């Protein structure tokens, strides 16, 4: 039994959580490069969450936006 992914959302998506791509994703390459990992930036705002990633692109996500969660927590962080 688990709080939802809403829930987690609102838990995890802080100020330099660590990301990698997540089961909603659509967005092509952004994550820079296979299996790139990345940082929150801020807030969740309307669901979207801000996201720098190490090849070096910033863009949102969503976590909670739309019903969808487009990332996942990086291997190696635990909180």
């Amino acid at each position: 039994g688990r709080e939802n992914l809403y829930f987690q959302g609102l838990k995890y998506m802080v100020p330099g959580a660590r990301v990698t791509r997540g089961l909603d994703w659509k967005w092509r390459d952004q994550d820079g490069s296979p299996q790139g990992e990345g940082t929150v930036t801020g807030e969740l705002h309307n669901g979207w969450i801000d996201v720098t990633w190490d090849a070096g692109g910033s863009n949102s996500y969503r976590m909670g936006a739309e019903g969808k969660f487009d990332l996942k927590l990086a291997p190696g962080y635990d909180p």
